[PDB]
């Protein structure tokens, strides 16, 4: 059997080119090489209060965006997290193998606390435990995520090792899979800030479903450096704006950074932003065409969801049963 | 007919105080209420312990409750982890519980008993799961002791806060106010009540102790320096003999005035010998039922299977409403 890939995305907010470049691109590319399981984490999404109607619609939006990106339900398991109760069950049990300090030192918890100071709920605190549960349920070897999930991923390796040290090889120790380029896509007008699916000025964000014409406008106004003379060179430290555009172009065309640096020799930033805008506008145009064919067929969306949850429950229930014996529960009679 | 919910810790070494107080009270009311008994194994693992012991004690608790008179035809008795809806609603209710509500918990600060970053998240999140245990079943009434009062109030707050956003999904549970009546005090500390959780096991008589062991603890029971020895009820100066008369009367039904006249001209040796004899007689009938249930592994399986199925039909109904209200896509059937 192949090694197992698992990853998740929240059906909340509008997914960005950062989501694509940090995770989704790798998800598509791994579907043949490994046994991939991809999840829409609706139980994580509600740690930030959401309108109920939007959340149900956003769940179908995310699923159709997966399919438009090229996730194939005949190659990959795709499901909605809450359709598989074993995520909640293992999430509870792993709470007991997680220290309070580990959760209270989490960068994402601190950032979300500041941003959502009226709703600092315990799900927001417990978030990494459920995410560890989503991963360890499937005997996962690889987790493709962006760089902002690395602390969370390292906790789930710790929890896996802690549990294994007590009860034997019940879990696999997962390994992160974070791309060397486009792991932290930066904001267009503030290239020191990661591009956030929660930004309150949309001029920083390229949405995957946003109007391509509005997207080209944002990329043309991307903030570049004041190097004299201007030079299209890759350097994340002192040329943040330029390098972020190079990453974004690379993710659209498939050309390497050094091939792109050669192609832009003797070229200035206005030509660079225009090439990025044309490349990105083209991919979003094709992406949104596939998106709508999938999104408007809800009975197809329902079929993918059902088949995926059934495929996922088979695997999760094997692990959860082994956890429950490890720890001492009486097994439920059948 | 009101729904009543109680969690049974599958690690409680239950005493005669539990049995003649709360348990006797509820065994006699299974037809007046729709009672639900949940052995909380998912709560237990918040304190690290031996896996085999936890498995055995879960079955001991079940057989002990059946021995005390819990009728699985009348009431619902089940094991928490056999109903996934507890963990599911437990996670969802996390998203509606303030971090501060959980950190201001005295039970969390007490059961902490160490430094944070050495206290597991199960100990921190414990109250939300209790809230989930209660609300899944549309519970009207919860019997709680003083140490569980703060937990129940959080449950009531969560229910109301959830209802205010989504509609009447949850029933707001109430405490069950009236007390059992039976008074059972600690054997060496006759001012404080006998508790299942005392680390001094000589203060208690457990439900499975043999008569030779019952005598040892009864004979060492604190009494008073009153000359001459008089067997008379008075809680301020005869608190010790007062406990023994209370325990005896709890066991036999005899009134305190009838007991006082029964022990007119008797000394403290006859009172303790009569207390131990009466306690051991009650415990002998209790234990023979316990061993009958506990060794019938097929009977226990059938009770767990029936209980969990009964619990799931109620639990899933509530959970489906919760998820629809929250806005999840419902699971394709
Ligand atoms: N600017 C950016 N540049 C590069 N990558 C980025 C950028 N912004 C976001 N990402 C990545 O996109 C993925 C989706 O993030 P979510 O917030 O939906 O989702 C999250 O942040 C997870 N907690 C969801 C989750 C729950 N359980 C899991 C188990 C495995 C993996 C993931 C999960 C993520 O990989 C994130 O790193
Ligand atoms: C057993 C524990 C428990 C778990 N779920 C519930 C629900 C109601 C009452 C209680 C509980 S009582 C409580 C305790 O700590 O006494």
């Amino acid at each position: 059997t192949k090694p197992i890939v698992f990853s998740g995305a929240q059906p909340s907010g509008e997914l960005t080119i950062g989501n694509y470049m940090g995770a989704l691109r790798q998800w598509v590319n791994m579907q043949d090489d490994y046994h991939c399981i991809y999840c829409i984490v609706d139980q994580h999404a509600i740690t930030v209060r959401q309108d109920a109607q939007k959340l149900r619609k956003a769940t179908l939006d995310t699923l159709a965006l997966y399919l438009a990106c090229g996730i194939d339900p005949e190659k990959s398991t795709i499901f909605v997290q809450s359709h598989v109760p074993e995520h909640a069950q293992l999430g509870w049990a792993l709470n007991c193998y997680t220290y309070f300090g580990e959760l209270s030192r989490m960068t994402q918890f601190k950032d979300k606390s500041a941003r959502y100071a009226e709703n600092i709920n315990a799900g927001l605190f417990d978030y990494p435990v459920l995410m560890a549960a989503d991963i360890l349920l499937y005997q996962t070897n690889l987790v493709p995520v962006g760089e902002d999930q690395k602390q969370h991923l390292e906790l789930s390796r710790d929890i896996a090792q802690r549990f294994n040290a007590l009860y034997g090889e019940i879990f696999k120790v997962p390994e992160p899979f974070i791309p060397k380029s486009g792991a932290r896509v930066m904001s267009l007008l503030e290239p020191t800030k990661k591009m956030s699916k929660s930004d309150d000025n949309r001029n920083n964000v390229i949405g995957l479903l946003e109007d391509p014409k509005s997207v080209v406008k944002k990329i043309k106004r991307a903030v570049t450096d004041s190097d004299e003379p201007p030079v299209v060179r890759y350097d994340v430290q002192n040329k943040a704006g330029v390098s972020n555009l190079l990453d974004i172009l690379s993710a659209v065309t498939g050309q390497s950074i050094p091939e792109l640096e050669k192609q832009f020799e003797g070229k200035m930033y206005g030509h660079l932003k225009g090439e990025v805008a044309d490349a990105v506008s083209g991919m979003l145009t094709e992406l949104q065409e596939r998106y709508h064919r999938f999104r408007n067929d809800e009975a197809f969306l329902q079929q993918v969801m059902k088949d995926g949850a059934e495929k996922a429950s088979a695997h999760a229930s094997r692990t959860l049963k082994a956890v429950y014996e490890a720890i001492g529960f009486v097994a439920k009679p059948h």
